[PDB]
């Protein structure tokens, strides 16, 4: 048997926009997401697949379902986001004695003045919403992290089809300060409200993705589909700043860890002669940010600095996973291969002979200890794995995913590193960004037609996993890769 600590939690994450709609008043449409997967061009082009968010699973209403199944499984932890968009709709007046053309943001000032200010703009019936479904969570004994952001924005911050035609006269998102200004003002408010039933925070969830697939990764579908490597740096820059200013406001009024969660790759060698292409992918992916947030330290204008604003933001580490990247060194540098990692067929096996998930995602579990373990030696930061899962509608591989995911995490406590809990993705299927609902990763499969949710068999090992706190002997063979022979090549 595989035994964690007495401490260690197992759970879920779950994002606002994916789960919330589907049920009646649930329907958020003052975001640039809802725009941007209802716009008719993005429609046309393929960009997003023209399902809806609003035809999703219902949390927003079926919180109490949800809840039951999770106490049922014998989970212990959930983190989940509030929607922004939710909580201030409509537009806030631009401050005085804010210049919106300096780059650097090293302080946004926050006071129970301001706080009690912003009351006046909230939406007290999401407000209110919201503290239902945290009562609920907390009376099932859930340990709750509470995420900031999750890729919504309020339309009033950004408006991504104009963005997306090359228009930056409106609102811009992560592209402007105001942006940034008004998110650490946000965190502070929800921190304000929310701090007597939250127990650990995070500012933001995968920042990198945003902006990676937005300005750069355009075929994803992800808004605002504006090709430009210039902005998704200025995004990035912003991100950082705007993490920082988030954690200085809810430290303002709470005194709980405050972390963020990030996606991860694990990068790996094509041949033994691509060990310093491992590690300038680690440093172009992972370390800058994470250097900046922690040790302040950041590249402005082709120099190294220490940002003293920026310094020891952080408290814990979210380690989001699910494959690996294979890199060769290049004459210039490196680059990535395609069939491994997330470059494979849908339903198929990689080049190294490895099963591909319903999204081409190659199954490769010992990444997760690489990237616990060199978190764990770099910071010496405690993590959570806040992000893991697989498309699998019919359950096939869910089963070994999820053991063989946990062996390694259990493999990294091993090793010394401090991994205090793991969250599957997600307790149920829900909307799947630009994919729309056919990308299913629940432990529950969900009937839109009916918002019913059903056990999938990995939810029966997930329960035998969660309530005795180990993979049990009689689990253990599924640390092993599902057989590729009876599954499609
Ligand atoms: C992490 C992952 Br992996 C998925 C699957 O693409 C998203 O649904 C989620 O919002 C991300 O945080």
């Amino acid at each position: 048997m595989y035994s964690f600590p007495n401490s260690f939690r197992f759970g879920w994450s779950q994002a606002g926009f994916q789960s919330e709609m589907g049920t009646p008043g649930s329907e958020d449409p003052n975001t640039d997401w809802y725009k941007w997967v209802h716009d008719p061009e993005n429609m046309a082009a393929g960009l997003v697949s023209g399902d809806l968010p609003e035809n999703g699973p219902g949390y927003w209403g079926n919180y109490k379902t949800f809840h039951d199944n999770a106490q049922k499984m014998g989970l212990k932890i959930a983190r989940l986001n509030v929607e922004w968009s939710r909580i201030f709709p409509n537009p806030l007046p631009r401050p005085q004695n804010f210049d919106e053309s300096k780059q650097d943001v090293t302080e946004v000032e926050i006071n129970e003045n301001e706080l009690k200010r912003l009351d006046e703009y909230a939406n007290k019936d999401a407000l209110n919403h919201y503290r239902e479904i945290f009562k609920d969570l907390k009376s099932r004994g859930l340990y709750f992290i509470l995420n900031m952001y999750h890729w919504p924005l309020p339309l009033w911050l950004h408006d991504p089809i104009r963005v997306r035609r090359g228009d930056f006269t409106g609102p811009s998102g992560w592209l402007s300060t105001r942006t940034v200004y008004e998110f650490a003002r946000f965190s502070a408010y929800i921190a304000w409200k929310f701090d007597d039933l939250v127990d650990e925070y995070s500012t933001m969830n995968e920042p990198n993705v945003v902006g990676g697939l937005g300005y750069v990764g355009v075929k994803s579908g992800f808004p605002p589909g504006y090709l430009s490597f210039e902005l998704s740096r200025r995004h990035m820059y912003n991100i950082i700043q705007a993490h920082a200013r988030a954690y200085d406001g809810i430290k303002s009024v709470s005194k709980k860890p405050v972390g963020i969660i990030y996606a991860n790759s694990s990068f790996q060698p094509l041949t033994d002669k691509d060990m310093e292409a491992v590690e300038m992918a680690e440093n172009d992916n992972r370390w800058w940010f994470f250097d900046a947030i922690i040790r302040g330290e950041i590249t402005r204008g082709n120099e190294k600095i220490v940002r003293d604003d920026l310094k020891g933001r952080l408290d814990w580490i979210g380690v989001n996973y699910y494959t690996r990247t294979v890199v060769k060194r290049t004459e210039k540098g490196y680059v990535s291969l395609g069939g491994y990692g997330h470059g494979c067929e849908r339903n198929s096996v990689s080049l190294a002979g490895l099963p591909t998930s319903d999204f081409g995602w190659e199954f490769f579990p010992e990444g997760l200890y690489d990237v616990l373990t060199k978190y764990w030696n770099r910071y010496h930061l405690y993590m959570y794995v806040t992000e893991n899962g697989i498309a699998d509608d019919a359950d096939y591989q869910r089963p070994y995913y999820l053991v063989s995911h946990v062996y390694q995490v259990h493999r990294a406590i091993n090793s010394g590193a401090d991994v205090r809990g793991y969250l599957h993705w997600s307790l149920a299927d829900n909307y799947e960004w630009a994919s729309g609902f056919s990308m299913r990763f629940g432990l529950l499969k969900v009937d839109y037609n009916t918002k019913r949710l059903y056990w999938r068999p990995s939810a029966l090992v997930y329960r035998e996993i969660a309530t005795n706190g180990a993979i049990t002997d009689e689990i253990e063979h599924l640390n092993s890769v599902p057989p590729v022979k009876p599954l499609r090549h």
